[PDB]
């Protein structure tokens, strides 16, 4: 048996869960027969984002329906399906969706496949990442809740949130990783969604940029780490629906440094002399007022009020690093999405 708690057990159960694996894969209508879980590799899904930058060249450098047809095809030999042909940015972007996922399906299959006490106990020991329950009744826990209640958006209304369980995480490295970038402040506690089945990936190796192989467009504000400081808005990444009222989220330590504040997309090649992250503005904030202090980080967990931003791209916050080693990740929480 084994020595983990059992919310700690129930935890790995989800994150190395095969079955889910396959199940997601099937959703993207992926040919099961033609390329198993076992099948996927990094080098395949590299060449796939290749393929997926070289439609976009074609599509803005406008190309014949012949050299279109031939890169479709291409692909869909790399990455067999049981289809939409690629002719435009949303469904190139759509495709980007899927690989970012299947790459890491599979950084959790390779795990499990690897290594020679309970299997619960091996894997968690593979994520190389310290799980500790957080009280019910902490102070903690009270602060986490309270972020939760107040962040909720009131567009976000098909569904209530709950929290079940709340872990402190310590990755590996990530420490000694992040430690220069203390210097700059303005940390904050942020959120950040994402599917269930990334997040082996995830504690494996935190959160990662998107590689230079992947197409440019799709991203707001280009290659970078994404937070929210609205739950409910990091909660929509979680992908949970009727079958999954489970979800999976990260509260990061994220140090913001000065914060180069936009309300339109743009590609950030490079950040500005002094600046170190990008917030990009929404209609909605977090209350100014209301922020909160917690082990010298600060935490954005006042209810959402109208911000007197007008003309902007979007509705609610969003941050943005772009070098790795600028996020800590301090919390995980487990959620229930109780739908209506
Ligand atoms: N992860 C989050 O919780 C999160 C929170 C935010 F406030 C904003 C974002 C995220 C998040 O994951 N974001 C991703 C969502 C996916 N986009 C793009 C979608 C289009 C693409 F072409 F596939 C490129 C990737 C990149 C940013 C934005």
């Amino acid at each position: 048996k084994s020595k983990l708690p059992k919310p700690v057990q129930d935890l790995i159960k989800m994150i190395f869960d095969v079955e889910s694996m396959k199940k997601a894969m099937v959703e993207y209508e992926i040919d099961l027969q033609k390329m198993p879980l076992g099948k996927l590799s990094k080098r395949q899904i590299q060449a796939a984002y290749s393929i997926l930058s070289e439609v976009q060249q074609a599509v803005s450098q406008g190309s014949s329906d012949s050299q279109i047809l031939d890169l479709s095809n291409r692909f869909y030999t790399l990455i067999p399906h049981d289809p939409p042909l690629l002719n435009n940015a949303d469904s190139v972007q759509a495709k980007v969706e899927m690989l970012d996922n299947l790459l890491d399906i599979e950084v959790a299959y390779s795990l499990l496949r690897g290594g020679s006490k309970d299997p619960i106990d091996v894997n968690y020991e593979k994520l190389k990442t310290d799980i500790k329950v957080v009280d019910r009744d902490s102070e903690e826990a009270e602060i986490i809740r309270k972020y939760v209640k107040n962040t909720h958006a009131t567009t976000h209304n098909a569904y209530d949130l709950e929290v079940i369980d709340i872990f402190k995480i310590e990755r590996e490295g990530e420490c000694q990783r992040y430690k220069p970038f203390k210097q700059l402040h303005n940390r904050r506690l942020l959120w950040h969604g994402s599917r269930t089945t990334n997040f082996a990936g995830i504690l494996s190796q935190g959160l990662r940029i998107a590689p230079p192989e992947a197409p440019v467009t799709g991203y707001m504000f280009g290659k970078g780490i994404y937070f929210a400081d609205m739950v409910s808005k990091s909660a929509n990444y979680c992908h949970t629906s009727q079958g999954d009222p489970i979800g999976l989220i990260l509260l990061g330590e994220v140090a913001l440094g000065n914060m180069y504040e936009l309300k339109h997309a743009s590609h950030i090649s490079k950040l500005p002399k002094g600046k170190h992250s990008v917030k990009g503005l929404g209609k909605t904030t977090p209350d100014p007022s209301a922020n909160i202090s917690l082990d010298g980080v600060d935490v954005p967990l006042g209810t959402g009020i109208s911000s007197g931003v007008n003309d902007t791209s979007l509705l609610y916050n969003e941050y943005i690093v772009y070098d790795i080693a600028q996020v800590n990740l301090k919390y995980l929480l487990k959620l229930k999405f109780n739908f209506k």
